[PDB]
C-alpha cells in the first residue's frame, strides 16, 4: 500500500530499516541495571511508580514505593534513561541523511531530541488500559484517577496512544523531531530544515493514502501538535533534571553529555 512518491517510499523505509536495527522492543539487552535499596520539591510531580521485574524462571519482584523521596529510584532511572539514549544513537546513525550531517550538527540534533525521541519509543511500549510501561521482562505502572493526566508528561502518552499510530508513523515523527533546524547549536539550519519538511509532507501524505476514516481527519495536525507539546515537556524536564543534578548528582555519563554537563 502506497499512494506515495518512490522517493517517499524510500524515505520510510529507510526510517522503518534504523527501526527495526535499533529498537531493543523486549529489552533484551537491559541488564545490570541499579534497583532500589534493601525547590528539590515543588517542582516535581507527584506521580510515583511501582516496578516490576518477572524472574527468567518465572518468579516475581515486585517495588512499591513509599506512598515523596524519589532518590532511592534515580540511578534506575538514569540507567534505563541511558540505555534508551543508546538505541536513539543508533537510530540516527544508521539514518543516511542523519550521516550526511556535519558532525557538530549530528551532536547537536542527537542533545535536542534524545529526550523526545525516547517518549515517543516508550509510548510504542504503553498500555493504556492498565496504565503500565511494558518493558520486557520490566513494568512499570503507575501507583494509583484522572488527577494522573495532569501531570503532562503522563497527559502526552495517553493522548499519543489513543491516535491509534502505526509503525510508520512513531518513526516519522521520530525523524521530525530529531531533524529540528531550530535546536541549539545548529549549523547547517536550512538544510535540517529541508529535510524536516520531506518528513513532514511524507507523514501527511501517508495519512492521506492509509487512513480514509472520520476518526483520522486532521490526523496529520494532530500529529504536530503533540510534537509541539512533546518539545515543551522536554525543556520542562530537562530544567527539572538539572535542578536535581545540581541537589543530587545522578546524571551518567551519557546523560551528561547530552545535557552539556562538563564534570567541572
Ligand atoms: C530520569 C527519569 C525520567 O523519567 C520520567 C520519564 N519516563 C516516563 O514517563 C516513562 Cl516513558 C521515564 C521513566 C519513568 C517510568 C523511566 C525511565 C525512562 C523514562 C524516559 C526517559
Amino acid at each position: 500500500v502506497q499512494g506515495l512518491t518512490e522517493e517517499q517510499r524510500m524515505m520510510i523505509r529507510e526510517l522503518m530499516d534504523a527501526q527495526m536495527k535499533t529498537f531493543d522492543t523486549t529489552f533484551s539487552h537491559f541488564k545490570n541495571f541499579r534497583l532500589p535499596g534493601v525547590q528539590v520539591r515543588k517542582d516535581l510531580c507527584s506521580l510515583k511508580v511501582s516496578l516490576q521485574l518477572r524472574g527468567e524462571d518465572g518468579s516475581v519482584w515486585n517495588y512499591k514505593p513509599p506512598a515523596k523521596e524519589i532518590f532511592s529510584l534515580l540511578p534506575h532511572m538514569a540507567d534505563m534513561s541511558t540505555y534508551m539514549f543508546k538505541g536513539i544513537i543508533s537510530f540516527a546513525k544508521v539514518i543516511s541523511y542523519f550521516r550526511d550531517l556535519p558532525i557538530e550538527d549530528q551532536i547537536s540534533l542527537l542533545k535536542g531530541a534524545a529526550f523526545e525521541l525516547c517518549q515517543l519509543r516508550f509510548n510504542t511500549v504503553f498500555n493504556a488500559e492498565t496504565g503500565t510501561w511494558e518493558c520486557g521482562r520490566l513494568s512499570y505502572c503507575l501507583e494509583d484517577f484522572q488527577q494522573l493526566l495532569l501531570e503532562p508528561m503522563l497527559k502526552f502518552h495517553y493522548m499519543l496512544k489513543k491516535l491509534q499510530l502505526h509503525e510508520e508513523e512513531y518513526v516519522l515523527m521520530q525523524a521530525i523531531s530529531l531533524f529540528s533546524p531550530d535546536r541549539p547549536g545548529v549549523l547547517q539550519h536550512r538544510v535540517v530544515d529541508q529535510l524536516q519538511e520531506q518528513f513532514a509532507i511524507t507523514l501527511k501524505s501517508y495519512i492521506e493514502c492509509n487512513r480514509p476514516q472520520p476518526a483520522h481527519r486532521f490526523l496529520f495536525l494532530k500529529i504536530m501538535a503533540m510534537l509541539t507539546e512533546l518539545r515543551s515537556i522536554n525543556a520542562q524536564h530537562t530544567q527539572r533534571l538539572l535542578r536535581i543534578q545540581d541537589i543530587h548528582p545522578f546524571a551518567t555519563p551519557l546523560m551528561q553529555e547530552l545535557f552539556g554537563i562538563t564534570g567541572s
